């Protein structure tokens, strides 16, 4: 119940832990895959791991158009 | 060949426009739906009309993870 | 339970509807305003209105820091 | 004298420093935290230590809404 | 003394006023021209009109490359 | 052809590299700088060294303005 309105269920198939950020892949639906890069808290704070069924979150403004 | 590493095709089931912003949405496999907000000026330009094949890109640093 | 780190609870003070886009305006705590531009979609999903106690949200990438 | 409308007055509480990023956390009014994620370059050349008086800017297009 | 890395001088040479938004656009340094969407009580707050000698600013997340 | 309105196109002068993000610099036209972070990945994909020639391209949402 967030107004950001791209809500995307996924896999986690890639985890990378840096310093302050963390890198994290899922696959979507079709096969396409998702690369967030949040902080490295949030990773050990919603329990990050591979395997994971978790969902990726967009702002509409954030989203650009490619023709 | 730009850095943002979300590509995701789909094809436009809604458009709406403003008097700055645009909003489009994309219907991409499995049948979800993105949203994105961008300039009147782009919609315009990009040709972007009900059933094209168009592109969303997302940078990112811009992709959240929802547990 | 989002990545999103800075999640700040207010009461809305203020509301505009666009054609595209809506402002949200909420007084959070010490008396500071927090101002929002979301979809106009969406205002009306959460049924955002005048004296609704609800939560801004922010991703840490997105936070400057003025010195 | 900057179009972002949300600026949170604070003192530094927490300060870890990346390669490329750092991470800052400011106590505000009620001692709500902010996390701000920037450049390494900027802590040092801002001076960001304990304590220190700093303000957390926010554009409106970046704030999200959660109910 | 913002974090931000990216302050690019310019001189105004467009301005659209929408519901909610508004679009500046700058001429800037060595030919080229930056397009901003900021929320318009800003604008009519900052008092942005054609003429104005202003400063874009960017947060280093933002900005993606191409090759 | 992406829907961003802002593209800058200039020459790598300083790259570094950290876990997870990346820093690029660009001299751009008329003397002026951008500096961007994206992911470690994006860099050694795209192949960014220092010296190429690349592009920074920023939405017009994330352009703020100050006066
Ligand atoms: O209504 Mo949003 O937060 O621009 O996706
Ligand atoms: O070590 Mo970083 O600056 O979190 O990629
Ligand atoms: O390498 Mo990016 O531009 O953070 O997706
Ligand atoms: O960068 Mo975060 O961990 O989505 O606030
Ligand atoms: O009328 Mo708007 O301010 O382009 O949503
Ligand atoms: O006027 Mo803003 O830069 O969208 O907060
Ligand atoms: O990531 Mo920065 O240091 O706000 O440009
Ligand atoms: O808001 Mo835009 O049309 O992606 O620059
Ligand atoms: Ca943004
Ligand atoms: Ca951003």
């Amino acid at each position: 119940s967030i107004s950001a309105r791209n809500q995307l269920k996924g896999k986690v198939v890639g985890l990378k832990k840096g310093v302050v950020t963390a890198e994290v892949v899922l696959e979507i639906a079709g096969g396409n895959k998702i690369t967030s890069i949040i902080s490295l808290d949030s990773v050990e704070e919603l329990g990050v791991k591979e395997g994971a069924e978790l969902t990726a979150v967009v702002k509409s403004t954030d989203v650009m158009i490619l023709a």
